[PDB]
């Protein structure tokens, strides 16, 4: 194998890392040779999971980590539901204290760089952006950031944690150079 990879599967638990094979090799992808993208779709996938975990117990609809189809019929479900209109790309979740798709990212470089990026791509209006950074960093929508600032410190910590892990490794600066 490779040392990212067995640094990933040591990393993060068994049900995240077999979510990021499945989601990988559904778009053509092996985290066998990608490892610095099998190492972001795992702290992609943690990272929403950790932020469903915040609110509560019924608050979040999770959009990640389901198969591409499944994860359309859901936000088909949503949309005729509540009425709020289909957004061109899947969002991460939706919120139904706010009522609104929520996209999370998760970036390397600064928060205002990767929310131009996502805002613009997007390009919905309707679904909230969260961003998160490996350095504290966060940035949100209309400065409504969702969940209260215990969750969100528990997050960033994280993602500061496999940042050090990496780097003990020697695999933060290829990984931080991959995006
Ligand atoms: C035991 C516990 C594990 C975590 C797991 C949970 C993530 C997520 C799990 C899967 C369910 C699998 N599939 C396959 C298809 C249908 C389907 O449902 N997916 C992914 C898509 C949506 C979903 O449901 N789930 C399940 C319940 C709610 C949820 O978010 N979460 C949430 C916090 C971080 C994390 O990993 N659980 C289980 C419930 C409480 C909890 O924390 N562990 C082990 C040690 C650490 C830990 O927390
Ligand atoms: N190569 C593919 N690996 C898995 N899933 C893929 C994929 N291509 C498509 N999807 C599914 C639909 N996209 C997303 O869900 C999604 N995309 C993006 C960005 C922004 C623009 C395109 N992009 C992208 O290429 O993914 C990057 C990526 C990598 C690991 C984990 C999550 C995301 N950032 C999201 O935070 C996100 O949730
Ligand atoms: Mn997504
Ligand atoms: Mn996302």
């Amino acid at each position: 194998g490779s040392h990212m990879e067995d640094f990933v599967r040591q990393c993060f638990n068994p049900m995240i890392v077999e979510l990021a094979e499945k989601a990988m090799k559904e778009y053509g992808e092996d985290p066998k040779i990608e490892t610095n993208k099998f190492a972001a779709t795992c702290t992609h996938l943690e990272v929403c999971f950790m932020y469903s975990d915040g609110g509560s117990k019924h608050r979040f609809e999770i959009i990640e980590g389901r198969d591409r189809i499944m994860a359309w019929t859901v936000v088909n479900s949503i949309c005729n539901t509540t009425g709020v209109e289909k957004p061109k790309f899947l969002p991460d979740l939706y919120d139904y204290k706010e009522n609104r798709f929520i996209e999370i990212g998760v970036t390397r470089r600064e928060v205002h760089i990767y929310y131009l990026e996502k805002a613009n791509k997007i390009k919905s209006e309707k679904t909230h952006i969260h961003i998160f950074s490996f350095t504290g960093e966060e940035m949100a929508t209309k400065a409504d950031y969702t969940l209260d600032e215990e969750s969100r410190a528990r997050i960033k910590t994280r993602l500061f944690t496999i940042r050090q892990e990496m780097a003990s490794r020697s695999l933060w600066d290829s990984f931080r150079q991959s995006e």
